[PDB]
């Protein structure tokens, strides 16, 4: 499968833009998930991904401008393989763009960014999970961007609905599902002869009525017994222990908002914890002892609290072979798998490199066309350099005439 080409299949007829996606190759890495007392992390392995797409205000011409920047992490366990968002930013130039159509482009973008890395890293019998959170925020990627007068943002309600717009088509080429803990019919063998999946909204402080105001309207049209969106955490089909401690229940990702709350409870915990042979070591939290009460109180985070809002999503894909009710099981030992690399980007950096590609991008100014301009050449030019490669990247044409 090629990028470039998927994007060109469903990006509007005439609009041109250019891409550079860099990928770092897979090592290893913290787990997502915590491991509970007397066993070691699942050993899991970490890959990079980062796409910049840019327009060329003036065909012809060297002169690029980036307008939308994405940052894609895929983690991979022997169990399960995580897709997640961890930056998404535009730069506010996109109006440059001589004839662009009025469907968000930049939903087109990321929608056919993450069904490429869904594709190119699903793996023959595994759970595969795409996740994000959602929230309006001072995102790394372009900084000064936002003195741009062109540059509009959305606010928390608005980026969450987005968001589940840009995974709504994802979800939709799989079929329904029934019910993880529902009855077991004869959908068992339906639904493991295909590739299914269901999408998890939750949204601290919202109830299960308003959370499915932020679902899309194709939701409203889904039967009852095969509802596409679901206001809850897919607990069983991430954790093959549901009864172990809720610190190890919930995934850890970069500046995540629950993350963090996550952090701030672990320190609740004795020092002791971890120590060899230690009798603190139940791995419970003082003023939260479920998961059921870790969602409750994230609501009064600062992060979900005073007119703010976070939303979390999940959407799990169950591969042929697997429906949503087999458990996820453990791949933890009691105190290196294949991971094909057919998505990787242009240029495949090293850990180091990767880092100096995000940072020099960060350090660029975005505050006018002029230095914006300048920026896009410099990074490109950068990138170029990190990968041996005199020029990365590829354009590409809309091809979809609907």
């Amino acid at each position: 499968v090629d990028l470039g080409d998927s994007l060109a299949k469903v990006l509007p007829t005439g609009v041109k833009v250019t891409i550079r996606h860099i990928s770092s190759a897979p090592s290893p890495c913290v787990a997502l998930f915590a491991a509970p007392p007397g066993e070691e992390p699942e050993s899991t392995f970490c890959e990079n991904h980062f796409l910049a797409v840019s327009i060329s205000p003036n065909e012809n011409e060297e002169s690029e401008v980036i307008i939308f920047g994405i940052e894609v992490l895929v983690y991979g366990t022997a169990h399960l393989t995580t897709i997640f968002v961890s930056k998404a930013d535009s730069t506010g130039y996109l109006h440059l763009l001589k004839n662009a159509p009025k469907v968000s482009l930049l939903r087109l973008i990321s929608n056919a960014f993450l069904s490429f890395l869904v594709q190119t890293h699903q793996r023959p019998g595994v759970r595969l999970m795409v996740s994000l959170f959602a929230r309006a925020q001072n995102q790394y990627l372009f900084p000064g961007s936002i003195e741009n007068p062109e540059k509009h943002v959305l606010d928390d309600r608005g980026l969450i609905k987005w968001w589940c717009r840009v995974i709504d088509p994802i979800l939709r080429e799989y079929e329904p599902e029934t019910g993880s803990h529902e009855k077991a019919v004869d959908d068992q063998t339906q639904e493991s002869a295909k590739s299914s999946a269901t999408a998890f909204l939750i949204v601290p402080g919202c109830d299960k009525f308003e959370t499915r105001g932020f679902f899309p309207i194709t939701a409203r049209s889904d039967g009852k017994d095969r509802p596409r969106w679901l206001n809850s955490y897919p607990l069983h089909q991430l954790c093959d222990n549901p009864n172990a401690p809720p610190r190890c229940l919930v995934p850890r990702f970069p500046d995540d908002p629950k993350t963090r709350f996550l952090i701030d409870l672990d320190d609740e915990l004795p020092e002791s914890t971890g120590a060899a042979g230690s009798k603190e070591n139940s791995g419970h939290w003082r003023s939260v002892k479920s998961l059921a009460q870790f969602w409750e109180m994230m609501s009064f985070r600062q992060e979900c609290s005073a007119g703010r809002l976070v939303g979390f999503l999940w959407l799990v894909i169950n591969p042929p072979g697997l429906v949503n009710s087999v458990q996820m099981t453990s791949s933890r030992v009691a105190s290196a798998f294949f991971w094909p690399d057919t998505g990787r980007g242009h240029a495949v950096l090293s850990e180091e490199d990767y880092k100096a590609a995000i940072n020099f991008l960060i350090d660029q100014d975005f505050n006018t066309k002029h230095k914006a301009i300048a920026s896009t050449k410099a990074w490109a030019e950068k990138v170029a350099s990190l990968a041996d490669q005199l020029w990365v990247g590829q354009r590409v044409e809309g091809r979809n005439a609907t």
